C-alpha cells in the first residue's frame, strides 16, 4: 500500500561546511567557499535601486577586494574578485579546511538533485527537486536565498550543479551553473520574461509506474505495446517528454518482467484519465522520481 | 501555480556527526552516540533464528561489555551496557567531541520531522515525514535501516524524536521514542501485528486549504463555516482526526482573514469531491505538510 518512496535529500554535512556569508552593503546572500575560492550571484553588487537592469560589467569594475565581506558562522578576507558568467569568483585567504571532493556539473531535465537552503550563510533546510523541462525548479526560497546550492553525490564526490538566483511570476525557480550560465533561457534581472511550456518527464514517468509494479500495482499493464519512436512523435503533441532510456530503466524492466514499451502504451492511455483508479495512491501521473530513485530505495541498487 | 511547498528537512550535519555502527556478530545496525552513551535498537542481540519470538531480558544478560562492537566511520570500547524498553543504552569510554545540544522528545500524530537513513553507520539520505494517526511513517527504509533517527530542532537543540526498528506489512514504519517505547501499540518483534486505522490529519489539511489561499487558490472557500465541535463530530464518522487549533494555525487564519471554521466547512464538502477541481495542483486533500510548514516556507516566520 505504501511506495517506500519519500524525497530523499543527500546528507548535507559537507555542504554546510562550505556556507559562508556574502554581502556588498546593499543585498546580503549567501557563498560557496571551496579551497580558496567563494562562489555567489553576482547580483550581491546591485543596489536594490537596480535589480531590474542592472550593468553588471560596471558594477564590478567599480567594486575592489575589500567591496566584498565574506563571514562564516569568522571573517575571510577577499584577495582577489571576478565576475563569470552570473556568478562572482571571489579568491579569499583562507582555504577553506572542510573542502569535499567535488566536481562542477550541469544537470539536465528530469534529473534530481538535492538543494541546501540557506540565509545569511546559515544552513536552514534541505530538500531535493528536479529539473523540469523547462529549466525551473519547484523549489522553497525566500528573501535571501540567493546563493544556495544544489549538488549531487558519486561516491564521495560532491558534483555541484546549481546556485540560486531568483523566482519567477508563477512561483517556480531558477539559478546558475558553476559555469555561470543560467540555466534554460533566463536572465539575472528582475523583470518580466517569457517562461518555456513545462512538460511531463516520460522517463520519470515510466520511473513510477515501475515502482507502482515493484509494489504489487499493475492493474495498468497490458500486453499491448507502444514503441519508443510512436511514443516519441506521440509525445510532441501532449507535452511530454520524448524518451530516452537508460540502463537504470533497462535493470527496472528486468526486475519486474515489464517491458518500457508497455508502460509508454500505459502512459498513453493514462494521460486521458485513471478511470477513477489509483497508482500507488495517486489519481495523476508522477514524474519527480527518477529511476535511480526507484532503484536505490526500493531495490537497494545505487550504481 | 507553484506552493512554494517542498518537504523540507533540516541541515543533517549535526546528527551525521553522532551515527556510529553496532554489531553483536549477527546483526549490524547504527546507533546514535552522544557523550559517553550509543543509543540502538535491542534486536542488535538477536540471532536472525529468533526474530519472531526474542527474550529479550535472557539475551541481555547473556552479553557482556565486549560482546558489543561499536565502530565509526574509529572503534569505540564499551564499558557498561543496558536495556530501556525497546532500546539499549551503551556505555562507551570516548565522549563524542561534537555532542550537540539535544532533548530527547515524543512527537505526536501529525508533527512532521526529520530522518537520517543510515547503513553501517554510514549516513545515506535524509528525508521528513509526518507521524500518521496509527503510529507508523511512510518513510524510506530497507534491510540495515535500523537504528536510523528522527529528530526536531528548535534553535540550536536537536530533539531527537525516533529510532527505527522495523516495516509493517503495508509498506509504512515505526521505531521507538528515545524512552524506549515503541510508538502506538507496535513490538519490536518481527511477526504479524494489528495495524490501526490511520487517518487524515484534519489540522494539516486545514494548514494546506491556507497555503493554497496564500498562493491565490480559495475557490473552495465560501461563506458557509463549521464550528469546531460540528466537525469534530462529523470527524469521528470520516476517518479523520479531531481539529485542535494552534497558534500556527491562527497566524494563518490572520494573514488570509479566512476563519477556520470556513476550511473545516470546506474539507466536509471537498472530501465528498473536488468536482473536478485542483487544489495547489491535487485532486486529493493533503495532510502531510504542517501549519508551522506554511508559516514557515510561505511566509517566512519561525517559532
Ligand atoms: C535572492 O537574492 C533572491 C531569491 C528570490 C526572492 C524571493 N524568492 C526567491 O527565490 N533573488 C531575487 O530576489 C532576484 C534578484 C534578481 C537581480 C535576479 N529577483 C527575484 O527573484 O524577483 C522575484 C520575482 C517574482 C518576482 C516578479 C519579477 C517581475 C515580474 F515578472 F514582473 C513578476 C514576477
Ligand atoms: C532494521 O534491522 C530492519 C529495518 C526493516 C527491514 C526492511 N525495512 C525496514 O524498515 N528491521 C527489521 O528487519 C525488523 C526486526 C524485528 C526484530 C523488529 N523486522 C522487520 O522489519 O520485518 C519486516 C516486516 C515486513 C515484514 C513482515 C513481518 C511478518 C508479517 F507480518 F507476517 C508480514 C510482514
Amino acid at each position: 500500500h505504501h511506495s517506500g518512496l519519500v524525497k530523499m535529500s543527500h546528507p548535507s554535512g559537507d555542504v554546510e561546511a562550505c556556507m559562508v556569508q556574502v554581502t556588498c552593503g546593499s543585498m546580503t546572500l549567501n557563498g560557496l567557499w571551496l579551497d580558496n575560492t567563494v562562489w555567489c550571484p553576482r547580483h550581491v553588487m546591485c543596489p536594490a535601486d537596480q535589480l531590474s537592469d542592472p550593468n553588471y560589467d560596471a558594477l564590478l569594475i567599480s567594486m575592489t577586494n575589500h567591496s566584498f565581506s565574506v563571514q562564516k558562522h569568522a571573517n575571510l578576507r577577499v584577495v582577489g574578485h571576478a565576475m563569470q558568467g552570473t556568478l562572482l569568483k571571489l579568491t579569499v585567504d583562507v582555504a577553506n579546511p572542510s573542502t569535499p571532493a567535488y566536481t562542477f556539473t550541469t544537470v539536465k531535465p528530469g534529473a534530481a538533485f538535492s538543494v541546501l537552503a540557506c540565509y545569511n550563510g546559515r544552513p536552514t533546510g534541505t530538500f531535493t527537486v528536479v529539473m523540469r523541462p523547462n529549466y525551473t525548479i519547484k523549489g522553497s526560497f525566500l528573501c535571501g536565498s540567493c546563493g544556495s546550492v544544489g549538488y549531487t553525490k558519486e561516491g564521495s564526490v560532491i558534483n555541484f550543479c546549481y546556485m540560486h538566483q531568483m523566482e519567477l511570476a508563477n512561483g517556480t525557480h531558477t539559478g546558475s551553473a558553476f559555469d555561470g550560465t543560467m540555466y534554460g533561457a533566463f536572465m539575472d534581472k528582475q523583470v518580466h520574461q517569457v517562461q518555456l511550456t513545462d512538460k511531463y518527464c516520460s522517463v520519470n514517468v515510466v520511473a513510477w509506474l515501475y515502482a507502482a509494479i515493484l509494489n504489487g500495482c499493475a492493474w495498468f499493464v497490458k500486453p499491448n505495446r507502444t514503441s519508443v519512436v510512436s511514443f516519441n512523435e506521440w509525445a510532441l503533441a501532449n507535452q511530454f517528454t520524448e524518451f530516452v532510456g537508460t540502463q537504470s530503466v533497462d535493470m527496472l524492466a528486468v526486475k519486474t518482467g515489464v517491458a518500457i514499451e508497455q508502460l509508454l502504451y500505459a502512459i498513453q492511455q493514462l494521460y486521458t484519465g485513471f478511470q477513477g483508479k489509483q497508482i500507488l495512491g495517486s489519481t495523476m501521473l508522477e514524474d519527480e522520481f527518477t529511476p535511480e530513485d526507484v532503484n536505490m530505495q526500493i531495490m537497494g541498487v545505487v550504481m
